[PDB]
């Protein structure tokens, strides 16, 4: 059953006004985008790429709200509600299942050194409060935490546990979880590794670039998978000259600004983040021209 | 206008079972760093308040205790510093409006914050707050560092008055000393406050001042002194229990030694676990050896 | 030659006052082409504890090695060393054995400028004339190669390919991208399969030592989009390669080898000897997989 | 009588000709300068700052004969003899003995993830082969290994372990290695922490930088021990200008550039190091007049 979530997904952006407040409009035209127009399975909300860690509570609901509003019944919702504060990891649970969200995810907890069994026991508390199925969210890149193939064993033996979208850099890592936990679900992290990851055997993918490059991603995916491999490679090249130069340019700024092209009402990066910076414009404009974005 | 020299408690904060705050706890554990502990000051809502696990109305709470348990001739400066900007904000006005002395704010983590948009987080929040502003560093908490040049740029902030400076490094501390020399240090190591010491801090905020803040002082003074070899003895004595506390994890365990005192110490907050009873032995021997 | 294919980090067996086996050297050498059918030997690598021998004994394993193998059999000698004078000298004296190309660590240990590890790699090669392969071990050394400092490298025509252990399959995607005519050859043994659709062009691995004829077969099939086949057969191998990295790679590598009658002899101190707590482990490992 | 080996050491710098050949005149300038001049306690032989690592074995063996020739017989000497080379670390910590060297040390065994274990017994093994005293030559930001307090009471145990050169950046660990080991020799490592070092309560210290600024170490040690604190930082402050600026232009190249310029033949650093770069002439020639080096 572990494997119903598979597929490709947007990491929803989200488009602020100037006192950093969501733009519901420009929010449902994003969510739209990545079904509609790049054709994706699913919607990651309030990860890392909704810019989430920078949100108030009430902005995380009306995230969520909006996100599901936005799209048909077939599509699957994955709701991030990881943070700091359990009581509103709990709280934002409960409110994102009660909205029909398909699995709830949650980083690992951060900025403090917490022991393991802290960090398992968060995933619990959440689990039984909640009582919905629960995707671990590890990006090593961001939280400093990392966790070990014995960590994972211990994580899924709880049955509500069903998978982990997946961030390390590490292929050796990935493929001993593939082969230990072949009934749990595996969604990877990395765009621009996603055919490596596809060929040890991800059950789909969460991605941020996927929201302007979601038809060359599941033609990286099938092609993988279909054995393919050559056409496949080239294809990821070009998603990854796309993803070197949005990195470069300022990531969640960068995207949103080629959204704005395609007529969507893109709005700021939250404070702290600047918004895109115009000396990139031109060269920006060469990337949607080259690649058709 | 009080000078921000001393040495500050890093306020411990009791939760119950439900991770709210236990404010009569609170208002007792204030007390003590004050009374007791013959602190200078108080460092509201930093990483050892477990300010980062609260929600808004939480940390106001914890500020608004604080500053009603304390005289007014004890310093205070309040941490700020959130990922939401607007939150920063709102508690920057908030804890302005209570009189707080300063505000610092933790450098912005999680996400890789260029340096420019680090500097202008501070510079945002100092101009909607109009308070004096210090850099918290931690990058061992944040993994941001700071460097000598970008210092420099933030210092260049009429309203950045200074840094509380939690970074293993003596040398890029002695070059900030050079560099900025009418600013003002306190360091956030209380393991190596004798190193600090001499080398021209200004003063400190440390969690295990809440139980040792009189050998901390000593140190701090004999330091000045030039008595030495009486301050780094006592870095020693000090040193045993910061080793101690550590590996039984720190927070709970400093608020164990707090109970032991009588006050209403109640719990880490979630997902910290409490104090593992396991320890409760050692731990005892360890008040008992250093009259905690 | 082409330098493409599957190659031994070659491995060294040694006596109890680390001497270098020539017998059993030989036999490894042999044992790698022979019964493990790899395309050639890389001789004085990491793998074959080079780091911990002194010059003569350096050039006693390139002799032995050539001398043990036929002329079709391709050879690469790493000759890097923190000693440029050293590393010279054996770029030379494996030059004048007839090895096909050298290749040379990025200079560690003291904090180096690029400028200076890029002269290093220039100064070997116009004192040997012999083509270049960057040796890049992150993982040992410490040093990490942008892919600026890669393009600057690879702007001289001497300097022929990389031999590649970065975990990185973003940096080996551009690198594979900006270099389609560079030889790039992958040293993660348990990322082969990954290696191999990021387009690379062969591999060297001490596990290829006992697991060649699965590393050949994960290489064809992975370029045949035999994909599932290919990863399947790289869930086994890296059984095989946590297995060995559990017990102390280099001696449990040598003591699958004393399993086919070859003198694995002993690993150099202060690498300590294969411990006998692991033995029914990895007699176990050698029954379920035939090695 | 065994000499008392606290105090303040040169770390010796080595002089080379075009083809990184030692030059032994210079080599023996530098080591008397050291002594006589700038009236340190000791040499500290074929460590990091003697550009050893890039060192043959008869190089090395050339330099701890014109090193021990070069001084009186109350000068102290310590030989690093550690290497990768195991059967190298003997030969030297043999022929250092004979020599009448008053301790060996050992760099921590490098490059291979050794274990513990391993490291132990190549200390222990240079120990038997040698029968001389042994320093544990500690310098994570070259070796990249760091010792555990736990590491080093195994080490200490053995009675011919009899300290540390401490180059690590560490106060805490360097309090506790002090407070466990009252019976151990700590010299410490790090030039520009000095003053931190000396209230830190260790024995001495071993530097670069000493072979041109070794009047001021001192001063910086005596006046911190007699509680003359601020005056012993404010030379901290002072030496720390020129420890930054040499770190600045490239340390080996650049003290022995200040070594030339009081009539040392001080040479070329070893390939790959490249030599002193002219522009930095003017930058260096204005601290040499700022301190009078």
């Amino acid at each position: 059953h572990n494997k119903d979530l598979k597929g490709l997904y947007a990491a929803l952006l989200v488009p602020f006004d100037e006192n950093g407040q969501v733009n519901e409009q420009g929010l449902k035209q994003i969510a739209q985008n990545a079904i509609e127009t790049e054709e994706l399975d699913g919607l990651y909300v309030n990860g890392s790429s909704g810019e989430n860690f920078l949100l108030n509570t009430e902005q995380k609901k009306q995230v969520f709200k909006v996100a599901k509003e936005a799209v048909g019944d077939k599509v699957k919702l994955i709701a991030q509600v990881g943070s700091l504060d359990l009581n509103e990891a709990i709280e934002l649970g409960k409110y994102a299942t009660e909205l029909g969200y398909d699995a709830l995810s949650a980083v690992t907890p951060f900025y403090y050194p917490f022991t393991f069994e802290e960090i398992r026991d968060y995933y619990f508390d959440i689990i039984e409060a909640t009582q919905n199925n629960m995707i671990i969210y590890a990006i090593p890149d961001l939280t400093g935490v990392n966790i070990s193939i014995e960590q994972f064993s211990e994580l899924f033996n709880h049955e509500k546990i069903v998978g982990v979208c997946y961030t390390a850099p590490n292929f050796f890592l990935l493929e001993r979880i593939r082969k230990a936990f072949p009934d749990k679900l595996i969604l990877s992290g990395f765009d621009e590794m996603l055919v490596q990851a596809t060929i040890s055997g991800v059950d789909g993918a969460i991605g941020s670039t996927y929201n302007v490059n979601g038809r060359r991603a599941r033609k990286i995916f099938d092609l993988a998978r279909q054995g393919q491999i050559q056409e496949a490679y080239q294809l990821q090249h070009d998603s990854n000259d796309i993803i070197e130069t949005v990195l470069s340019m300022g990531i969640y700024p960068t995207l949103k600004e080629i959204l704005r092209h395609r007529g969507i009402d893109a709005g700021l990066p939250k404070r702290p983040f600047k918004p895109f910076n115009e000396a990139h414009r031109q060269t920006l404009d060469q990337l949607i021209a080259k690649y058709d974005l």
